This record gives structure tokens, sequence and C-alpha cells, in this order.
């Protein structure tokens, strides 16, 4: 593979998400940086703070360049103000390019950096159309396109129990196994894509496709859970909760209140339901679905001290958007973000985390009529 050396180039915590060495400024200031598709600002904490291991020093940066005016972020959890002004960047384990990028120095920050959490900034890869202070902040891949020639693509191979890999510029056929099904790029702001049909255990959830995008679902790697609209979630639990049967567990846990711990090792992954997300395909009443284990809604969470429990947490929750596809579904597969051809690809990860009676599956074509429909307009 030509792209070997940006292979497990991404660390984190589980649940934490991940991050990738960024450098800036001149001379060198190496910081951990988280990657998310969901957000489309590059931002680095730029002053002390009781979280941060360490920052970025603007006045030791001969070649930044201030642009004299703030920035203000608001997150679904969290938030910081920063100051605006542009730098050089390069990614030691990414592409072999530096770039001048626009970047957000972060000076005040509430519930944004994490108690142990090793990142000390954001790296937004979504559009323009979402970036703050407005669309005209051009976004950092989009300053990499520009710049270099670099092709406009990206793929992410986000492992769980953290690391994984992040491959910039094209595809790593040694990060996945099968066939790449793609779906379509909706609009270019967050990246939308239209969900067709959901499954548990193989049994349709019956729902009106509209209900799945209500407002919009998207592919974000910066959130943790699949998250569902609350008609769909209310549907999905039900269902969830009918085929997991042989064990009862409280409503809490179903919710994300409550936690269930199990002997180490004796996790009884085979009594939940494997769940089906039908997206839509490239062709005309084409389809493919992706197939998530329990191993992926079900995540471990942080561990007391190598004790002889595994705690777990419903991965799947409730949204007041469309359905929000995190990390949970992400893990399963190496997903390449092509935004040269407007698609997103899904494909079996050579890193999924299974067992010896079922897999995380992408399969395909599947048909599937008015699928149109299907998207809130
Ligand atoms: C570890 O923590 C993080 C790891 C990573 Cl990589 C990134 C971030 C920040 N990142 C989280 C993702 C978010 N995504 C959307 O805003 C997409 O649009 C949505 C709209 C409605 C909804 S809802 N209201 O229905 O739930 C959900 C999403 C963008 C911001 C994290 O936060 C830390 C403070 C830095």
């Amino acid at each position: 593979g030509s792209f070997v050396e940006m292979v497990d180039n991404l660390r984190g915590k589980s649940g934490q998400g991940y991050y990738v060495e960024m450098t800036v400024g001149s001379p060198p200031q190496t910081l951990n940086i988280l990657v998310d598709t969901g957000s489309s600002n590059f931002a680095v904490g730029a002053a002390p703070h009781p979280f941060l291991h360490r920052y970025y020093q603007r006045q030791l940066s001969s070649t930044y360049r201030d642009l004299r005016k703030g920035v203000y972020v608001p997150y679904t959890q969290g938030a910081w103000a920063g100051e605006l002004g542009t730098d050089l960047v390069s990614i030691p384990h990414g592409p072999n390019v530096t770039v001048r990028a626009n970047i957000a120095a972060i000076t005040e920050s509430d519930k944004f950096f994490i108690n142990g959490s090793n990142w000390e900034g954001i790296l937004g890869l979504a559009y323009a159309e979402i970036a703050r202070p407005d669309d005209s902040l051009e976004p950092f891949f989009d300053s990499l396109v520009k710049q270099t020639h670099v092709p406009n693509l990206f793929s992410l191979q986000l492992c769980g129990a953290v690391g994984g890999s992040m491959i910039i510029g094209g595809i790593d056929h040694s990060l996945y196994t099968g066939s790449l099904w793609y779906t379509p790029i909706r609009r270019e702001w967050y990246y939308e894509v239209i969900i067709v049909r959901v499954e548990i255990n193989g049994q349709d959830l019956k729902m009106d496709c509209k209900e799945y995008n209500y407002d919009k679902s998207i592919v974000d790697s910066g959130t943790t859970n699949l998250r569902l609209p609350k008609k769909v979630f209310e549907a999905a639990v039900k269902s969830i909760k009918a085929a997991s049967s042989t064990e009862k567990f409280p409503d809490g846990f179903w919710l994300g209140e409550q936690l269930v711990c199990w002997q180490a090792g004796t996790t009884p992954w085979n009594i939940f339901p494997v769940i089906s997300l039908y997206l839509m395909g490239e062709v005309t009443n084409q389809s493919f679905r992706i197939t998530i284990l329990p191993q992926q809604y079900l995540r471990p969470v942080e561990d007391v001290a190598t004790s002889q429990d595994d705690c777990y947490k419903f991965a799947i929750s409730q949204s007041s958007t469309g359905t929000v596809m995190g990390a949970v579904i992400m893990e399963g597969f190496y997903v390449v973000f092509d935004r040269a051809r407007k698609r997103i690809g899904f494909a079996v990860s050579a890193c999924h985390v299974h067992d010896e009676f079922r897999t995380a599956a992408v399969e395909g074509p599947f048909v599937t009529l008015d699928m149109e429909d299907c998207g809130y307009n």
C-alpha cells in the first residue's frame, strides 16, 4: 500500500473521540487534534486550561497572522471562544504537504476540554456552509485541496476497543475487505445522507422513511452514539428489547441512564440483535445496507482498574434532528468521504469487532422504490 505511512495515525479514548497529530506554526508546535466530520472549524487550545497538557503559543510562531476577528462556536455539548488567524499547518502522519489554514485560537471554553482526554483541538472536516462565523471562513480540507494536488477525498477507519487511520487523498485497500458501497452526499454542509430502511434482526421497523431523515441524517465522527429521531428511537428500542428477551434490563439502560456490567469475558453478545441501516445507492431504485453488531452499539465505560467487570452503556440514543451515524456506526467500517464525487463509501473494516457467530457487514444491492421521498425538503 502506497498510503502505509498514514495507517494507524489516529488515537483516542473509548468515547472521547479520535485525534490526529497536527503541526502548526514556525518553529513547529505539534498538538493532538480531534477528527470531526460533524463540524467545519479548525481550532486549538491557545491558553492555559486545567485539562490541557499543552497549547498553541501564537507569539512563538513567526508565521502566525492574526485576522483580528473573534469566533464563537457552540456545539451540541460545550462551547468555546477564540481569535481567528492563519498559520502554516502540516500533518506529520498525513499528506506530505504544508498549507496556510484558518485557525481559531481558543482562549476561553466551557465543557470543551476533558480531564485526561489527550487532545488539544478539533479539526472540522465538514463543509463551509456550517463554519463559524460564517461560510466565508474556508475549512481546513478546502484549503488543503485548493493549495495542493492532494485529491479531494479522505477515508476513516475507526477501530473500537483506541486507534484508527485517517487516509488523506486516497483509499488504502488494506483497511477493508469486500466491496465499497456508496451512498450520495445529499447536500454539502454536514455529510448528509439518506436512510431508506431500518431493520432489527432482519425485521423491518416499518416506519415511514421520512421519519428516519426528518431534518437531516448525517455521518459524524464527532458524535459517539447512533442517534435516532425520537419517534424512530422509541420504535427501535421496543424492537431491540423484544429481540433480547432472553434477559431483562432496566428501562434506564435503554435510555442511557443506567449501566449494566458483566464478569470479564462473559457478555452475552448473542442475545442482542444486529441492526441494519439501508442507505440510498448510486443507481435509481438501488440501495445497500450496513449491519452493526451489539459489540458496536454497546460501548465499554471507563473501566475502574482492570477489574473483573465489564460495564457497558447502550450507545443508541435520542436525537433532535435526523439520524446521526456516529462512531458506534463508523467503527464497524472503513468509511470513504469521496468529496470529489459527492458520495460516501462503506466497506467492512479490517479491524471490525466481531465474533465467531456474526460479523459487521455491508451488503447489496437491494431494490427500494421511491427513495427520493425519504429526504426532507
Ligand atoms: C469527545 O468529544 C468530541 C469529539 C469530537 Cl471528534 C468532536 C467534538 C465536537 N463535535 C461533536 C459532534 C458535533 N456534530 C454536530 O453538531 C452534527 O450535527 C448534529 C445536529 C444535531 C444533533 S442532536 N441535537 O440531535 O443530538 C447531533 C448532531 C459537532 C461538534 C467533541 O466534543 C468535544 C467538546 C470536543
